[PDB]
């Protein structure tokens, strides 16, 4: 049962969390830094952490038990099972430098629209969903330490939550009810065409120990 907390620029990601929204419990799959490769110096803007619902271990165990971290990292099918598995995923982006909602959401929505176009599932319903996605961010500003939570439900729903700190809000700001879009965000982070592989590495490193257990139980 060796899953640990991760800290990204003084922003702490606890090893386990329990949603006040769903009542489900999640474990930390990985965490890293994001920013811009601009002005010659790398400037950290956000931290990202990916949480998997506790039942994910039992679900992933069948196919991936006994595999090594090196092998998992090189296997696309592993991350597809994570992206599209029958369990909730919870992503937490924490700000290191202040960003408005539209400022932060710009690049995130670009990647999603790009992905949805790549795989040929960007129709009217998905464009509207991405519109509802944008609107959720417009009235919000993110000082340092403030967080956005993406709750990806396997039922094809994406819940957005904003917090002034790292704790999960009781209510969600919006519900994007679209299957293609619901998984789009996580795809841009650990999918095949994900630019930074730091989260892919983190997941590959942490899961094999859990998968040998056969299941994950908080407490």
């Amino acid at each position: 049962a060796s899953i640990t907390a991760i800290t990204v620029e003084n922003l702490e990601y606890p090893a386990v969390v329990t949603s006040p929204v769903t009542g489900k419990s999640y474990f930390l799959g990985g965490a890293g830094e994001r920013g811009l490769t601009i002005e010659g110096n790398f400037i950290k803007f956000t931290a990202i952490g990916v949480y998997l619902e506790d039942i994910a271990v039992a679900s992933l165990a069948a196919k991936w038990k006994g595999k090594s971290s090196e092998e998992l990292l090189e296997t696309l099918d592993f991350y597809r099972d994570i992206i599209s598995g029958p369990f909730e995923k919870l992503i937490r982006t924490s700000k290191i430098r202040e960003l408005s909602g539209p400022e932060y959401s710009r690049k995130v929505m670009e990647n999603c629209v790009a992905h949805l176009k790549s795989v040929g599932t960007y129709g009217d319903a998905e464009a509207e969903a991405m519109q509802k996605f944008a609107e959720a961010f417009k009235p919000v500003n993110f000082p340092p330490g403030a967080s956005v939570f993406y709750r990806q439900s396997p039922d094809g729903i994406l819940g957005l939550s904003f917090s002034p700190d790292t704790s999960i809000p009781e209510k969600e700001a919006a519900l994007i009810e679209n299957k293609a879009v619901s998984s789009a965000v996580l795809e841009t982070m650990i999918g095949e065409h994900a630019v930074s592989p730091d989260l892919k590495r983190c997941l590959a490193a942490r899961l094999p120990a859990l998968l040998n257990e056969g299941a994950f139980k908080i407490g």
